[PDB]
C-alpha cells in the first residue's frame, strides 16, 4: 500500500536518464552529447541546438556563456521559439531552467516531446498521448498482448516486439517470446539499435525490477519508436549515398567498354600487320631488297612503338578497373577469351616473331643478292682475262721456224679471233659499274679490274697488228725499195697520228705529223700556211686525205733527196780537192757556218793535218 | 803531100761537133740543148741564152721568132752584148748568122771562147791561146810528155792524163799509160765526166784516126779543162747543199737529247711511284682502307694515264728519229742500256704489276675489316641475347614448390644478376651503329637486332620485378588488410605513372594518375584546381611527392569509403522496407535518377513483383 510515494522518486531517476537519452539521440546528429538534462541545460546552449535540430531554424546562442545574464538572455530567445509552437507554457521562466529545477525542467523536456514527436497525431478530439496510444493499439492487433497504458501493458515486453514485427517482420522473430523478460526486451532494443538506428533509450534491468515502468519514460521510448522512422527517413539520404555508389559501378562498367573497344582494335591491327610481313616475298634486285629492308625500318620506328605501348596501357586499364571493383567488393572483371591482358601480351610476342622471321629472310636476300653481283663481274672477268692472255703469250712467243709467209697467215688468223672477244667486254664493264651502284667495295672472287681488261686487250691487239705488218714488210722488202724495219717506222708514226681507225690522215692530222718531223717549222695551230697547203694538195691525189700509200710515197721522196754513202764521199773529196783529211781551211773556203764546222770537228776522228771521212764511208 | 787540104774539111766536121758540145755544156745549166751550131743559131734565141749564162746579164730575145725580122732584130741586140766585151768583131753582121754561114759562125763561137774562157790569161804580151799553152806546159812538168801545140802534142793523149793527175791524183792512175790510145783517152774523158763534171767533148775514135786533131777543137777541150773548174766552183754551191744535210743531222742529234731527257724522266717518275705503292701498309679501320682504296683510284685516273701515254710517245720519237737516220743512210741510233723503248715498255709492265699487287692487298684489307665489324656486333649480341633469355626462361617457369619467402630471396638474387648485364648493352649498341657507318647491310653472323636486345632486356626485368612484388605482397597479406592481388593493381598503376625511376609521383604525375581513375573530372592540363591542390597537400605528408606508401594509404581510404556486402544488403532492405524483391515504386519513392533505376532493372534478376538482391550478396 505504501508503494505509491516510493515509486514516484525512482520514476524521476528513470525519467531523468531516459529524457537525457532522448536529447542526445537528436544531438548526436550534430555531434553534441550531454550527461544530464538537469545540469547540462543550465547554460542554455545545449537546448538551443536541440531546438534547432527538431525545429529547422538557426538560433545564435552565445557559444560558451560564462555569466548568468548571457545564460538567462540565452533562454529568453531560445524559450521564445518553444513558445511560438503551441507547446503548453505553464509555469516556466528562463531563471527556472538556469537554477536547475528538476520537476520544471522535466516538464519542459516533456512539452517539446509532445510538440515535436506526436503533435500532428491530434485527431478531432485526441491529445498527443491518447492518439499515440490508439496508434499502438492498432499495430499489435494480430498479437496476444493486452495494451491499456504506457506502463503495465509494456512490462511483459510482448508489446515492444509486436510493433517491430508489424513494420519489419524481417529482423525479429515472433515464435520466440515467453517468460524471458530480459530476452524479448534485449531482442527488441538491439534490433532497434542495429537496423532501425534507435538507441537503447530503455534499460533492460530497470523495467524487470520495478512494479511499473515510468509512463513518460516509456512514452518517451515511444518517441524512439518514431525516431526509428525519423532516422530511416534521414537514412533515405543515406540511401541516396547508394546513388553515388551506383554511379561508380555504372562508370566502372563503361570503362570496360573502352577496354574492349581498344583490346579488339589492338588484336585487329596486329593480325593485319603480321599478315603484311608474312605476305612480302624477298627480292632479287639489290635496290629492291634495300627498299624491302627499309620498310621494316619504317615499322619498327612507328607502328611497333604503338603496338607495344597500347598493350601496356590496356594492361594498366584492366588492372585499374579491377582495382575499382575489388575495392567496392564486387566480383572482379574477367575479359572475353583472348582479349585479357596476357593474351594481348601474346599477340605482341606473335608480331615480335613475324618481324624477326622476315628480317631473317631479308638479311639472307641481301647476302645472296650481293654474291650474285660480285659473281656477275668476277666470273666473266676471269674467263676473259684468261683469253686475252693466252693470245698475249702467243704473240710474245719469239719462236717459230716455219716460212715467213706462213707466219703471217697464222698470225692474221689469231688476231681475227682475238678481235672477236672485243664484243664481250662492254657487258663486263656494266657488271663492274653495277657493283659500284651496289656500293660493293671488296670482291673475293677476282683480283682483276675492268681497266686491266681493257688495257690488256688494247695492248695485245696492237702487238698482233705490229707483228703482222712487220712480217708483211719482210715479204715485200724484195719487190720494193723499202727495208722492213723502215716500213715499221712509217706505220708506227702514221698510226700514232691518225686519231681514229678512219684509215686516213686528216688535213689537220698530217700537219701535226710533219711539224713533229720538223719538215716545216711548227706553225701548225694558227695561220694558213701557203707552203703546207701546197704540199698537202700535192700529196693527196684525190683522197681528200693522206692514204698510207700516199704517205709512204711522200717519205720515199724525202729520203730520195738524201745523198749516197759513196755520193757523199765525192762531196767531201770536192771540198778538200781530193785530200782524205779535210783541213778547217779549205772547208772554211767552202764557207760553211762555223756551227757546221764545229760539228765536223766534234764528230769525226782527227788524222794529222785534217779530219778523216773514211770512218763515214762506214 | 796532098794531106793539107783534105785535112781542113774533116777538121771543120770535128770543129762543128766540138763547138756544139761546148755550147750545150753551158746551156745544160738552163736545161737547153742544141743539135748543131750551124743551124740552131739561125733564130738567135739559143745564142742569147748562151750569152746570158756566160755573161750574167738578162737579155730578152723573142722566145720563138717566126719571121726573119725578129731573128735579125734579135741578133742586133744579142750581138751588141758580145761586141761590148773586147771580142774581135771582124767580118760578122747579124744576117751572116741568120743565113747560117759555117766559117763565120764557127769564127763567132771562137771569139766568145777566147773572151769567156781564157781572156784574163792575157799576160803582159800573151794572147789567149798562148797563155793557155804556157799554162798547159807548166802543169805537166813532172811527166814524160812533149807539148809543142794543141794538135800533135795531145795526140798520144799522155798530156790529157798529166793535167788531171797534177790537179787530182786521186781518181786517175799514172803508172798505166802506154800504147793504148783508146785507154788513156777514155780513162781521161770518163774521169772528167763522173767526178770533174766535164762532158766528153772529144770523141775517142776521131783522134786516133786522124794525122792531127783540130787545134780549135782541142783548144775548145781546153775550155772543158777549165769548165771542170767552172763546174766545181758551181758544185761548191752543190757543196753548200751538204750544209743543209749537216743541219739535218745536227737536228736529228738534238732530238735524241730530247728523247733521253724524256726517257730518263719516265724511268725516274715510274720507279718513284712503284715505291709509294710498295711503301703503303693496308689499314685496319674501314674509313682508312676506304681512303687507301680511293688513293689508288686517284693514280689510275691521272698518273697512270700519263705514264702509259709518254711511253708510247717516246716509242714514236725513237722510231721517228731512226726513220730520219735510215733515210739519210747513217747508222741507226741505239739507246743507252735500259732506256730503249722496249725497256721503257717493261717499266710500264713493272708499275702495272705494283698497282695490281697493292689493290689485291687492299681488297683483302676491306674484307677482313668488314668481317671484323660484323663480328664486333654479332658475337656479343649472340652471347648477350643468350643470357637475357636464360633469365627469361627462369621467371617464366611457373613451377617451384619451395616456401614463398624462399622464392622471393631466390628471385631477388637472379634479378640483381640480370640487372648487371644492363651495363654490357651500350657497347653492343655502338657496334651496331658502327656497322651502319660502315654501310653494312647484311650480317651472316647474327639474326639478332639491338632493339630486340633492349626490348628483351627491359621486358624480362619487368617480369622479375612484377613477380617479386607480388610474392612480397603475398607475404604481407597476413599482417595488413590488403590482398596480394590488390597490391599488384596499385603497383601496376603507380609504376605506370611515374615516368622515371625517381621513386615518387610528381604533383603533375599524380594528377594524370587520378584523372585516369576519374577521381576528379579530367581538368589535369590547364587551370589551378583548388580541390586537387587540397588533396595533394593532404596526401604528401612532407615528401613534396607521393610516396607509394602514401599512395596506398590514399587508395585504402578510397576503398574504406565503400560499403560492405552485408552492409549493402541492409541498404537495400531499407529501400524496400524489408522486402527481398525491390519494386520500382518504393525505390522510385527513394528518388534515384531513372538512370540508376534502369541500371538495376538491367542488372539483377526479376523475382516476381520486384527484383532480387540475394544474387548481390554473392
Amino acid at each position: 500500500a505504501m508503494a505509491d510515494s516510493e515509486l514516484v522518486a525512482q520514476w524521476e531517476k528513470v525519467q531523468i536518464k531516459t529524457f537525457t537519452k532522448w536529447v542526445n539521440m537528436h544531438l548526436a546528429k550534430k555531434g553534441r552529447k550531454i550527461n544530464d538534462v538537469t545540469t547540462d541545460f543550465k547554460n542554455g546552449v545545449e537546448l538551443c541546438a536541440l531546438l534547432e535540430i527538431i525545429g529547422e531554424t538557426t538560433i545564435k546562442c552565445v557559444t560558451n556563456p560564462k555569466m548568468r545574464i548571457q545564460m538567462t538572455e540565452n533562454l529568453d530567445k531560445a524559450l521564445r521559439f518553444i513558445q511560438s509552437r503551441d507547446v503548453k507554457l505553464t509555469g516556466i521562466g528562463p531563471t527556472d531552467i538556469v537554477d536547475g529545477n528538476v520537476k520544471l525542467t522535466l516538464g519542459l523536456v516533456w512539452t517539446l516531446i509532445l510538440r515535436f514527436a506526436i503533435s500532428e497525431l491530434s485527431a478531432e478530439g485526441l491529445s498527443a498521448k491518447q492518439g499515440l496510444l490508439l496508434w499502438c493499439q492498432k499495430k499489435c492487433e494480430p498479437y496476444p498482448v493486452k495494451v491499456e497504458n504506457f506502463s503495465e501493458s509494456f512490462k511483459d515486453g510482448k508489446v515492444f516486439c509486436a510493433l517491430i514485427h508489424r513494420h519489419r517482420p524481417d529482423l525479429l522473430d515472433w515464435e520466440t517470446v515467453g517468460e524471458d523478460d530480459r530476452a524479448n526486451l534485449e531482442k527488441a532494443f538491439d534490433v532497434a539499435e542495429k537496423e532501425l538506428g534507435i538507441p537503447k533509450l530503455l534499460d533492460v534491468d530497470d523495467i524487470v525490477n520495478m512494479p511499473r515502468p515510468d509512463e513518460r519514460s516509456v512514452m518517451t521510448y515511444v518517441a524512439a519508436l518514431y525516431k526509428v522512422f525519423s532516422s530511416n527517413d534521414q537514412v533515405e539520404k543515406a540511401g541516396k549515398r547508394a546513388g553515388n555508389f551506383l554511379d561508380l559501378l555504372r562508370a566502372t562498367e563503361g570503362m570496360v567498354h573502352d577496354y574492349e573497344q581498344r583490346a579488339q582494335a589492338l588484336k585487329e591491327n596486329i593480325e593485319a600487320a603480321i599478315n603484311k610481313m608474312n605476305g612480302v616475298e624477298p627480292s632479287d634486285e639489290y635496290h629492291q631488297v634495300k627498299e624491302q629492308i627499309n620498310e621494316t625500318k619504317n615499322y619498327r620506328k612507328g607502328d611497333k612503338r604503338a603496338f607495344i605501348k597500347e598493350q601496356g596501357d590496356l594492361a594498366t586499364l584492366f588492372g585499374q578497373i579491377n582495382s575499382k571493383l575489388r575495392g567496392m567488393k564486387r566480383p572482379v572483371y574477367v575479359a572475353p577469351e583472348g582479349l585479357d591482358p596476357k593474351s594481348l601480351e601474346g599477340y605482341i610476342a606473335n608480331i615480335s616473331e613475324a618481324e624477326r622471321a622476315l628480317r631473317s629472310k631479308l638479311n639472307t636476300a641481301m647476302r645472296n643478292c650481293l654474291i650474285a653481283l660480285r659473281k656477275a663481274f668476277a666470273d666473266p672477268a676471269n674467263a676473259t682475262d684468261a683469253k686475252i692472255n693466252e693470245y698475249r703469250t702467243f704473240v710474245t712467243d719469239e719462236t717459230s721456224e716455219a716460212p715467213l709467209e706462213e707466219q703471217v697467215a697464222t698470225l692474221k688468223a689469231k688476231l681475227e679471233e682475238l678481235k672477236q672477244v672485243e664484243a664481250q667486254l662492254p657487258p663486263i664493264e656494266e657488271a663492274e659499274k653495277a657493283c659500284g651502284d651496289a656500293n660493293i667495295e671488296d670482291n673475293e672472287y677476282t683480283d682483276v679490274s675492268f681497266d686491266d681488261l681493257q688495257f690488256n686487250y688494247e695492248q695485245t691487239v696492237s702487238m698482233f697488228e705490229k707483228k703482222i705488218v712487220y712480217i708483211e714488210a719482210q715479204i715485200n722488202e724484195a719487190s720494193s725499195g723499202v727495208t722492213a724495219e723502215q716500213m715499221q717506222e712509217f706505220k708506227q708514226s702514221f698510226d700514232a697520228f691518225n686519231g681514229g681507225h678512219n684509215g686516213i690522215l686528216d688535213k689537220l692530222e698530217f700537219r701535226s705529223c710533219l711539224s713533229s718531223m720538223g719538215l716545216i717549222d711548227i706553225d701548225f695551230t694558227g695561220g694558213e700556211d701557203a707552203q703546207y697547203d701546197a704540199i698537202y694538195n700535192n700529196v693527196t691525189k684525190g683522197e681528200n686525205g693522206v692514204s698510207f700509200d700516199n704517205y709512204v710515197q711522200y717519205m720515199k721522196e724525202k729520203n730520195d733527196e738524201n745523198p749516197s754513202p759513196e755520193q757523199l764521199n765525192e762531196i767531201f773529196s770536192t771540198i778538200a780537192a781530193g785530200k782524205d783529211s779535210i783541213t778547217e781551211t779549205d772547208m772554211q773556203k767552202a764557207g760553211m757556218s762555223a756551227e757546221q764546222i764545229e760539228y765536223v770537228k766534234a764528230n769525226l776522228p782527227q788524222k794529222g793535218d785534217g779530219y778523216d771521212y773514211a770512218a763515214w764511208v762506214k
